[PDB]
């Protein structure tokens, strides 16, 4: 049962936080009417114009980015787990300092012990198991009793390599069934699963 | 007339080259059937699943990127202009060395004099006019007789600031009419415009 796992490890980008983008710049560049939602409008254009505009959006993802915000239900999930006294960690490609700043920004800095936030300098890149093995050792716990929560195949591969359980969030379905122990559309639904199962 | 302009300056990313992405990874992550085109499939999903999957694609643009390839008609346009004996330049945020490598990769290194490829270290970031002013001076030409070709508002703003003519490519329409002297869906159509007008 998911509620039996008391040691949780989170990816950051795409899991606890998501990139936000300049909506007004997007609307101007792609000629979206104010009364239309961006994606709904693009989906309704002729296929060739839709493809061209989507390709442009993707090409300029970084130009249009404006930092990040908490992913849906992420703050809620982490606070729920922290409230249970569970042990929480982070395994991110970000530098530890930046991860720290982000955690403070989204109001979750107090939910993770500083030593349990592993960044660029503390662990090899996913899907290398190193970071999870480090946490498992620091926590004196079997990996089979930890869960790795992520949104990308490398997060799941990392969990499988280290031997932890794995959770996919922030996709609506189950694209890697064999790599994925639990899946939820987002952290809010994951919190619901935790509560029910 | 466009054919009267004999001094042309190109942006790189999004104009002469475009990022390519890992199609197989995308298809696996978003559960796209082999017989479906990715975008057409997403456009046909329920709106909520479509939005979630598009947001994921955008969030992982850099994870899914696999270098770049020539933009449609770009090699053809540059060779056509070089063949006319026109003077050609580049104004890119990329380091000059990388711009050089890219130009070699796509077979256009011989179309630009090395001194006329301005990168990170040779010119301030768009939309600062500096890079175009530098080329105009090096070429002993009035900016009104140069054209800046780009795919982003900053390219057009840069041209307007320096006083060059401006061209938008790689969007299908005309989102910044006042900033844009000519627009074309891509470099191939731009070559056609050049030929006809
Ligand atoms: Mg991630
Ligand atoms: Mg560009």
């Amino acid at each position: 049962s998911l509620s039996e796992i008391k040691h949780w490890v989170f990816d950051m980008d795409g899991t606890l936080t998501i990139a936000v983008h300049d909506f007004a710049a997007i609307r101007e560049a792609l000629s979206i009417p104010a009364e239309d939602d961006i994606l709904t409008h693009l989906a309704a254009l002729p296929a060739d114009e839709s493809a061209a505009k989507h390709a442009w959006l993707l090409e300029h993802e970084r130009d249009l980015a404006q930092g990040s915000r908490p992913a849906p239900g992420a703050v809620e999930l982490v606070r729920e787990l922290a409230g249970r006294g569970y042990r929480l960690g982070i395994l991110t490609r970000n530098a530890r300092e930046l991860a720290h700043v982000t955690l403070e920004a989204i109001g979750l800095a107090d939910c993770f012990a500083e030593a349990d936030v592993l960044g660029r300098d503390e662990a090899p890149p996913k899907p290398h198991p190193g970071g999870l093995l480090k946490l498992a050792e620091a926590w004196d716990v079997s990996p089979s009793r930890m869960v790795m929560v992520g949104d990308y195949r490398f997060d799941l591969d990392c969990g499988r390599a280290a031997g932890t359980r794995t959770v996919l969030v922030n996709l609506p379905d189950n694209p890697w069934p064999e790599l994925t122990d639990w899946h939820a559309r987002d952290c809010a639904q994951l919190r619901d699963l935790l509560s029910a199962e």
